[PDB]
C-alpha cells in the first residue's frame, strides 16, 4: 500500500507533463491569432480613416464646384432626408424622397432677419414654401436656385 | 531527503517536490490561457465593429454619390495623388479629369468613344473643351455651368 501509491506518483507526474505540453501548444496558437488580429485591426483602421480624408476632399470638391453641400441623411420609416446648404459665400433646406417623388422644404430655423429679406429679394416667392416634384425635375430645381443666388 | 513508511530516498523526495512544481507550472499556464482567450474575444469584437461601421459609412457615401448624380448630373469616379497634384475622373456624356496643384487643370478623356458620339459631342461642345486648360479654382463652378448648359 505504501509502495504502490508512491510508484503511482510517477504515473501522475507523467500525465501532468503531457497535459502541460498540450497546453504549451494551445498557448502558442493563441499568440499567433492575436498577432494576426493586430495587423488586420491596424490596416482596417487606416483604410476606414484615410477613407474619411478622401470623402472630405470630394465633399470639399463638390462645394467648390457646385456651391452646394449635403450635411446629413436620415430615414424616418418612410423617406430619407438630406439637409442642404446651397449658395455662394446661402439657403438651407431639406429634401425628402418617398415611381419616385421629391419634397422641398425651406429651413430657416435660425436666420438674422437682415438676411431673410436679402433672400426674399433674390428668391421667387415659392422657394419659401414646401413643394413636390418628380425626380426628373430636380436638376432643374437646383439650377433655378443657383441662378437666383 | 523524504522517506516513506510501510506498516510500520533522494529520488523519492524528488517525486513529491516535482509533482508539486508541475501542478503549479500547469495552473499558472491555465491563467495565461484564459487571459489570452479574453484578449482574443475583445480583439474580435473590434474587427467586427470596424467592419460594420465601414460597411455602413460606405453605404452613406454611396447614397450621396447617387444623390449628386440625380441632382447635378455629375459623378466623381476616383482620386489619385501623383506626388504633385491630385486627380479626379469625372462623368458629366463627357468624361474628363481635373488636376489640382491654388490652380486647376482640365483634361478631356475620350480613351474610348464610338465616333458617332465624338461628333455628336463636337456639335454641342465649344472647341476648347477638347483641349487641356488651366484656370483658378474661383472659375471652376463657372466652368461646370458652361458644360452643363451645352449638354
Amino acid at each position: 500500500s505504501a509502495d504502490l501509491l508512491v510508484a503511482n506518483l510517477v504515473n501522475e507526474n507523467f500525465v501532468l507533463s503531457e497535459k502541460l505540453d498540450t497546453k504549451a501548444t494551445e498557448i502558442k496558437q493563441l499568440q499567433k491569432q492575436i498577432d494576426s488580429l493586430n495587423a488586420q485591426v491596424k490596416e482596417l483602421k487606416t483604410q476606414t480613416s484615410q477613407q474619411a480624408e478622401n470623402s472630405e476632399v470630394i465633399k470639399d470638391l463638390y462645394e467648390y464646384l457646385c456651391n452646394v453641400r449635403v450635411h446629413k441623411s436620415y430615414e424616418d420609416d418612410s423617406g430619407l432626408w438630406f439637409d442642404i446648404s446651397q449658395g455662394t459665400h446661402i439657403m438651407d433646406y431639406k429634401l425628402g424622397f418617398v415611381v419616385t417623388e421629391v419634397i422641398y422644404a425651406p429651413v430657416l430655423k435660425q436666420r438674422s432677419t437682415e438676411e431673410l429679406y436679402s433672400l426674399q429679394s433674390k428668391l421667387p416667392e415659392y422657394l419659401f414654401e414646401t413643394l413636390s416634384f418628380p425626380l426628373s425635375s430636380l436638376n432643374q430645381f437646383y439650377n433655378k436656385i443657383a441662378k437666383s443666388l
